[PDB]
């Protein structure tokens, strides 16, 4: 009933827990579940939510032929309850379009949508569930934005856009709002050459994103936003563990300032916590495609370019598939410090699964704990053939 | 919890931007979506609603062969979720009946449905979920109404009815409604011969209405209500841009008190936004049948005989579909003035798709920009071979 | 937030106007929707809702077949909101058991089930949602009670229950409850020689409610109630105009204090409204089945034998079945008087529609108005053939 | 909105009365029912609620088959409304696991799921819907928890664990939890020798459970905690009535510290009601498999090696299944007592109705009654052969 405010550090990270899973695609094969891609997991004071962008169908249903497409006026930002799959019968829509981003600031949340023709898009920024402010496309290629949640700080929440093009240069803003209304506006700054999809968090009244760079690095771009003076810089994470998906081996000395070469003009979302020692990154295990996913702790990886693993977890086997992930924590959970999350989509159908018509997903997500626990892996679980 | 009061004048509409869409026959091709048709959209000082008329049945059931014809003992006033599907779980109802109208006062709301023989039939006023007042039929020939949302200020809701021909003289009445009991009612007045489907909004403590003259007008009927005084007027909208359907070419010259003369006997339900040089007005794109929608800003429509466009955007492409068109607006949002907002009827099944024995439809609607937005094109987006 | 105490007398009923249709064997062709018989409708101080004894399936499941036998292990009291079908995913169990009635207090609701062997059963009484006091049966050959809505004043709802024989004498007795506890109880006195299923309303701190003789009177028993002292009388109605079914055709003098022979061992559930001139009667059509309904103004039926009809509506014509229809009132409803109404059961299935094998119905109800409104037939809808 | 205390004794219980029952499997062959195992029932201050184990599938969908298995990364706890059955709509999950236990403590709940390969498992602490404790294996080798409710008493509430062999010793603890933090944990002590699946109630500041020796007793262990003192004790029910499944006849004199030899390494999940002279037993009809329930009066079972049935009540005939069974009570019910409660699974499908490939069961689940009322039996009621 008043703005929350990133009083907190993160609490130490010595191994993760399951935290919430879906199973969607498995109850999918009997049940009216919507065909989705882009999940991320948002929390409001009293629950937190999975989110994701519909398709206008069900898996089952013959519109589901052709979602591997990305765009489309059938396409929506809708939210069900945790741990439950995205149903007819269940969903909430948030507003209508093919790219968002949505946060809470502690009084209600904030949602925004973009859609159009590639050449002609806007974005509209829903606060309270209404419309209150519409930006138009600047640079008139695919105006996109994070594909999971912002943060906010005292009623400041900040959000990165890219408009132009994914294999070049583009012009990317970030955006402060307040109530839905335009605070201020600033363009990309620092040495990051290209920003696409980023998954931020927020600790001790700093904004930390990790984005995609998809026209030429293999190391992830950062940007660091404070909130109060409403500016921002960008950088490398230095450390030679390299995260995109395609990339090639692991160097030995990596790259602070400049993208590492090797693959060109492609990528996945992904997310760090960059916190000093107390650093852990998440990678798909597969140099070549999207397929296994794990988290490794390489101590002051943002500053150090030669810095190896120290320990790791492994979440989904190199034998599935896994997607976009993401960062997301309960700034109102109570404790001394803010507990780290995450989330992996794990994609199932077109391209890789060839046999069917359709893209879709589930999620699994996770949390830290202090204690060092056991692993299990959380694969989808579905078997493609029952839909043959 | 104090009844609503006009006091803001409309926002400038240099646009218009994606605010729901339900997509209802793609998901109801697998999933337990009721038929429709006669839909739209009302706010209540919390949340918007969709809202049709429902046929009792789902579109993939077996009696929705049949589903064309209008009046009949199965169907009733429902309300759901914004941009979700009519579906058997999640839908209210608010009395049953094959014509309505329904608002919001401020402190609760008042919905009224009519049902019988076409020469027997009754209304009944419900307010705050309970049937309060019945009206009985006046001239023995379908009683009908809005089929779209009335307006209230400080507890006077004015509706309009329609009873008797709809290819000649008819007898129409403006009632008075506060609290569900009917405080006066006047006959029609003006220079309008033929009143049908009034759609509704008010500003600075008046209320307009754009009708349908079935009987002989191409230029659609304006009724001006003041719900203070509980007067009203009646004129044609004089701007030579013609807006009903069926309809001939538009003219140099238009009409002001007498309809303009080309098709007879049939028309669509439709809107406008009448506003000084603000003034916006919908309408299909074919001259013959309801398909293809679109706004176009004519400055002074009302008033001008020779009024011609100045901007426009197009909301349907001619190719698909669209059907009846709506006002309503959200007199709860924050703002120093009132957003325009209306919804169009995506028809699809027969009588133009032959192929399938039902009639059933979805929404699109939208609300206004000051910025000046990008268009897209918002189809139904179903696949009628996918139902054979 | 106080008990609710019967101040108001009935308005005057100049004619009825539809409340509630539920349509759920059209929509159950193709929906999860529970087979049901033995409905009603029963009010809240916020809401009034539809009831009934599920059987434990859907229609379109195969555990449908053999639903018309009556009592089983399966069968629970369900309620969902008005005017939507009984679906899976709507609907609130009450208690378990094959017979029942519920009516709220003011306070909270109190709900009666009664399971059993036929000569071992039992009622728990649940108050607030919980168990709070236990009948065990006395005369052992089937504890049943009203199949419809009970009535409070004060905190004290009296229930009529009957146990023993249907074919001759059995042992009826009506009980007292305050807050689920008994006050007192006492056997059947008056003139009537055989109670079962009460249809009951209340009205100036009395409590009227006309029964089913099913041994030997084609006349329908009436029990008067008064809450305060706790006591009761019998009579039978009057009037010539004959309501139970099957009945030999109306008299011209009829029966006050005797049952008027004719048919022996059968019957139907029904209702009236007896307020001196102010008295309606519903009844079935058909004399020998259950088919078509019809309410009938018999001023002073109660009292006087030779009271033949002066104004009437037809409610369901005669090719369409009926069923049971009983008594409800909100007593919450804003007025300076109690608004009467009612339902009808309408079944489908077997016995007379042999070619499934199932039983099934919906629900029509409707309430009174002070204006002559014109009339429409309700039948159920559906079609048995599609479900071949 | 304070914690709960223990302040009631038992009501004596004189027979038992019908309290839920969902007919899962019925309804779920035509509905989207999801597979489940590990039933309870568990209140909140304000509302009961069924509990279990999903296994992530629909009972006619494709992924049923195998659902004999007990551990796997798709299986969730969740909670539905009383007596509704387990749907994919209807559901709340509480966290992921395949084993369980959870307790509300008067200000809110509490839920504990494990996850893990057999050698490398972990628990997480839920308090007020969040992870706030998480315990990782100490024996290595399958961690283990109640599979039915923990009990508080103002805010400690005790669970017990089990990690180890269930074919020799293992290694059992007592933990108690105050707001979900670990306020001090014991080891196993008294005479007991091997610990599964604990069956608790409290009363008069004391908490009693029934569990499983799963190496070689056929007469049940029995911890009582004290959680003021935060202490333990085990024994074994001395009653010759043995309670096990399966498990020897029954003997003429029975065994308070010592296992009763007679069948190894096998057994289900029980409960008892141990009051003096006010104790009643429950346990399968079958000597040899889970078919058929009943309970039993045998007074001082707990202390008396030579005492036999005084009264009895079924539940379950013979011919039908029967499975885990468990205590609950609704310790918010207004009255001088606490009533006491259990619930009984009824599985179906494998390993016995080896024609189908999934294995999935219902719930019954009754109370108390200080009246003698007359019993009923309470079987699943599908037919396996519809599902062919
Ligand atoms: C019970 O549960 C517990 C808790 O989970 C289990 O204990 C955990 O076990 C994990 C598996 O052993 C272990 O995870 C590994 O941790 C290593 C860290 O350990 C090192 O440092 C510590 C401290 O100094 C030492 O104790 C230890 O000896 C080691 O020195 C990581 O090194 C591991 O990650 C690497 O291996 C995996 C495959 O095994 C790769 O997928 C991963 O990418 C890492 O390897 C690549 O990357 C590095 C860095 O660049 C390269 O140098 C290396 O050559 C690899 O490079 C290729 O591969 C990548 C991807 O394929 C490619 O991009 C690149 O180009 C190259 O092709 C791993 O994270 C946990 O730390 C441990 N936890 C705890 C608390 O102990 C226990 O086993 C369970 N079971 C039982 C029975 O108890
Ligand atoms: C990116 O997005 C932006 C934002 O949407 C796009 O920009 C918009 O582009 C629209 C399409 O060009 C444009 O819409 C048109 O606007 C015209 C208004 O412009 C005129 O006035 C302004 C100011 O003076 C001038 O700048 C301009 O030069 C023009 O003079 C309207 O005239 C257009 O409507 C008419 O055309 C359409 C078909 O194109 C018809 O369907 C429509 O009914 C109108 O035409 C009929 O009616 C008129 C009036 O009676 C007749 O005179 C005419 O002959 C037509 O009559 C026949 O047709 C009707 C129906 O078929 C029939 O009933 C009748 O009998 C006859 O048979 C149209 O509204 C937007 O204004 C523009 N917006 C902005 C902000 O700039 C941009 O393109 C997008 N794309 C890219 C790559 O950026
Ligand atoms: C528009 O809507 C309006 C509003 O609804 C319509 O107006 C209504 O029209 C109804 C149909 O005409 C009418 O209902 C009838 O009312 C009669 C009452 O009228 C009499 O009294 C008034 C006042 O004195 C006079 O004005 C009038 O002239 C009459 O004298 C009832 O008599 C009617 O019920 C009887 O007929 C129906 C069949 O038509 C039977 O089913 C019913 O059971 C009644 O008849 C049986 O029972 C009586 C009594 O015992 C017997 O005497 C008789 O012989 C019948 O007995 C056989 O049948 C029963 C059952 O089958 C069986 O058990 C028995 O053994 C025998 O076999 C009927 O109720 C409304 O009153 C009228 N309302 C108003 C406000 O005016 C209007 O039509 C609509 N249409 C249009 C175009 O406007
Ligand atoms: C209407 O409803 C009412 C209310 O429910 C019905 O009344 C109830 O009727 C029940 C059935 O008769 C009755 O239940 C039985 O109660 C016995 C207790 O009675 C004894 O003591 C009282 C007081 O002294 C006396 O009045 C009476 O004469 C008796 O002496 C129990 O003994 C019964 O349980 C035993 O029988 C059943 C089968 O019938 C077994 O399944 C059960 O396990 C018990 O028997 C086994 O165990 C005992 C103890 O070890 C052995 O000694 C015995 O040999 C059996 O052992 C074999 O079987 C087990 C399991 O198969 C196996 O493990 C073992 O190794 C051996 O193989 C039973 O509980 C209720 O008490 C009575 N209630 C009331 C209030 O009166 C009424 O009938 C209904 N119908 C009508 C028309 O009214
Ligand atoms: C956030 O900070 C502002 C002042 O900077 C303060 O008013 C507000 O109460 C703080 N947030 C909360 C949740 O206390
Ligand atoms: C999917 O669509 C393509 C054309 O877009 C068609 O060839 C294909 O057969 C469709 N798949 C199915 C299962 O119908
Ligand atoms: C509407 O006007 C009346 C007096 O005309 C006033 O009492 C009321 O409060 C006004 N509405 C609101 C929402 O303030
Ligand atoms: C629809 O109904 C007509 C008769 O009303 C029948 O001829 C037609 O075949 C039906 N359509 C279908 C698909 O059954
Ligand atoms: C009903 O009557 C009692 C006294 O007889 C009174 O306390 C109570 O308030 C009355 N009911 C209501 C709703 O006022
Ligand atoms: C219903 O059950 C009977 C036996 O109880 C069986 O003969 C009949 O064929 C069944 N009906 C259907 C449609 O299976
Ligand atoms: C439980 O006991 C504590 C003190 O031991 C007390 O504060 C609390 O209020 C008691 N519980 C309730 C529900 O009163
Ligand atoms: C279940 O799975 C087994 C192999 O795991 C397969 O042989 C069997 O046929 C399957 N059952 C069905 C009905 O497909
Ligand atoms: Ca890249
Ligand atoms: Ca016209
Ligand atoms: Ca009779
Ligand atoms: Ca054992």
């Amino acid at each position: 009933r008043d703005f929350n405010n990133l009083t907190k550090g993160l609490c130490t990270i010595n191994s993760w827990h399951i935290y919430g899973k879906d199973n969607a695609v498995r109850i999918g094969e009997d049940s009216d579940v919507l065909v989705t891609r882009e999940p991320y997991v948002s929390c409001d004071p009293d629950e937190c939510r999975f989110y994701a962008l519909s398709q206008g169908t069900t898996i089952r249903g013959k519109h589901s032929n052709g979602t591997i497409h990305d765009r489309s006026q059938y396409r929506a930002l809708i939210s069900w309850p945790l741990s439950s799959p995205p149903t007819v019968y269940n969903s909430r829509v948030e507003c209508i379009g093919w790219s968002s981003t949505s946060c809470h600031d502690g009084k209600t949340r904030m949602s925004i949508c973009i859609s159009g023709p590639n050449n002609n898009a806007s974005a509209v920024i829903w606060y309270n569930r209404r419309p209150v402010t519409e930006i138009n496309t600047w640079a008139r290629n695919i105006l996109r934005t994070q594909e999971s949640e912002c943060v906010c700080h005292n009623g400041v929440c900040p959000v990165v856009f890219t408009d132009g093009s994914a294999t070049g240069p583009a012009e990317t803003r970030i955006y402060y709002f307040k109530e839905g209304k335009i605070l201020k506006w600033e363009p990309l700054a620092g040495t990051a050459k290209h920003i696409e999809e980023c998954s931020c968090y927020g600790e001790r009244a700093e904004i930390t994103c990790t984005c995609r760079d998809n026209w030429q690095g293999s190391n992830r771009p950062v940007i660091r936003i404070d909130p109060v003076a409403m500016t921002h810089t960008s950088q490398y994470i230095c450390s030679p563990v390299l995260t995109d998906n395609p990339r090639p081996n692991d160097p030995t000395v990596g790259k602070c300032n400049d993208p590492y070469p090797g693959n060109n003009n492609n990528g996945v979302k992904g997310f760090s916590y960059l916190d000093g020692v107390n650093t852990w990154l998440g990678r798909t295990i597969s140099i070549d495609s999207r397929s296994g996913y794990e988290m490794l702790k390489v101590p002051n990886a943002l500053t150090d370019d030669k810095s190896k693993p120290t320990q790791g977890q492994t979440i989904v086997l190199n034998t599935d598939w896994s997607g976009y992930s993401g960062s997301f924590m309960d700034y109102w959970a109570e404790g001394e410090c803010y507990r780290a999350c995450f989330y992996v989509e794990l994609i199932r159908g077109r391209p890789k699964e060839d046999k069917v018509w359709w893209t879709s997903n589930s999620i699994v997500s996770m949390c830290s704990s202090t204690e060092f626990l056991g692993q299990w892996d959380w694969p989808d679980g579905a078997k493609i053939e029952y839909f043959l």
